[PDB]
């Protein structure tokens, strides 16, 4: 299809269209990406990720054409610690894409150790929620909880600094126009706290022509949950 | 999702949400659900269906919902013979349809000759465009071309007279209004001629609460092309 989209406003524990990796399961109408104890408090060593069965046409050579895309949803985090750890991410993968092994703690679930930061080595682009940032593990980050884009690298090509409120849900819309390949990201609280951050980039030399999209979290050492509430994608091609 | 939508304003040979089931193939940019030779002629004995990969949320018991969804889609049919079979048809069915054994021909890869008009036998609601109608072999249709809703059986709840024009594309508008449980079918060629059917029926007494939907077609000694060439389709689960 020239254009897809679909919405959750919530998350029924009756889906059919989710591909579940790692630890992610649907718990209290909301998607819980990391591991929870039967209290439903967080714990550590835990990765989980979600994607959404049909593939996206992201481009096509054939017609010369790009896709837009439009992905909105809210997230929140709680743990009973003051530093939870690591973070989520919303990602476009290639669609066989599976947890690499030993993405855990600050890899996000995302990269591989030997080859985090080699762009050459990998093909994806997510929009992280970073709340760990120590230097002896998380050498990439800047020494503050950040949003970040990351293109190929979990150090992220552009970042800006974040606020994490525990217990409070964290409205998103990640946005992509194929005109002026900027890729950007509104981040807003309810009080109406907003956080952007864009970067330009041709998703053409990053990813294949068909593509999957979907969330990834983890928590090395330290934990907190990571609940997605609710998501809406659109994409449409589009000659420019 | 409580919401999906696609459409496909061509179809191109790269395809990853289709389900191709029997000699259902894409050639030129359009689905041929029906085989045909090298030179692209029709043939007899064959049988076609495409189902899009993502199921669809029906209805959902839980918060007594019921899905509002649109389909609208264009195709021709071609043929040298002046008695062109047996059909296509768009239909919604339990997520794990496959083509009955024995379902070719006037059954046009829906049913199986046995329970063809067992109401409690099948689960499956279709709207079709029936060509062949000799009172000899296809015992149930009235003595014309038509266009059926079919309701669980092959001896469609409802017909209207249509008129089968061979090599002109008819555009086809099919929707289903869960406050009045009214399935409206409207289809045009494009000199404005035009065909309306209606029919009440509460879905959630026929088919589970996911399903898919897809297009099937059929020739048996007689035959024809069955050419898909566009589709559009939309759902939203509503209270009710
Ligand atoms: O989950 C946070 C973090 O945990 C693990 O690293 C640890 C932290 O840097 C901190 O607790 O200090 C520990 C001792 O130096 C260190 O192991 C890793 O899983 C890391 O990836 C993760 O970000
Ligand atoms: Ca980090
Ligand atoms: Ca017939
Ligand atoms: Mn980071
Ligand atoms: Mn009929």
């Amino acid at each position: 299809q020239d254009s897809l989209s679909f919405g959750f406003p919530t998350f029924p524990s009756d889906q059919k269209n989710l591909i579940f990796q790692g630890d992610a399961q649907i718990k209290n109408n909301a998607v819980q990406l990391t591991k929870t104890d039967s209290n439903g408090n967080p714990v550590a060593s835990t990765v989980g990720r979600i994607l959404f069965s049909a593939q996206v046409h992201l481009w096509e050579k054939s017609s010369s054409r790009v896709a837009n895309f439009q992905s909105q949803f809210s997230f929140s985090l709680k743990s009973p610690l003051s530093n939870g750890a690591d973070g989520i991410a919303f990602f476009i993968a290639p669609p066989d894409t599976t947890i690499p092994s030993g993405s855990g703690g600050g890899l996000l679930g995302l990269f591989a150790p030997g080859t985090a930061q080699n762009t050459s080595a990998n093909q994806v682009i997510a929009v992280e929620f970073d709340t760990f940032y120590a230097q002896d593990s998380n050498t990439w980050d800047p020494n503050y909880p950040h949003i970040g884009i990351d293109v190929n690298s979990i150090r992220s090509v552009k970042t800006v600094k974040w606020d994490r409120r525990d217990g409070q849900s964290l409205n998103v819309l990640v946005t992509f126009n194929p005109s002026t390949r900027n890729l950007d990201v509104v981040a807003t609280y309810s009080d109406g706290t907003r956080y952007e951050v864009s970067y330009e980039v041709d998703v053409r030399s990053v990813l294949p022509e068909w593509v999957r999209v979907g969330f990834s979290a983890a928590s090395g050492e330290q934990y907190q949950t990571h609940t997605l509430e609710s998501w809406s994608f659109t994409s449409t091609l589009l000659y420019t």
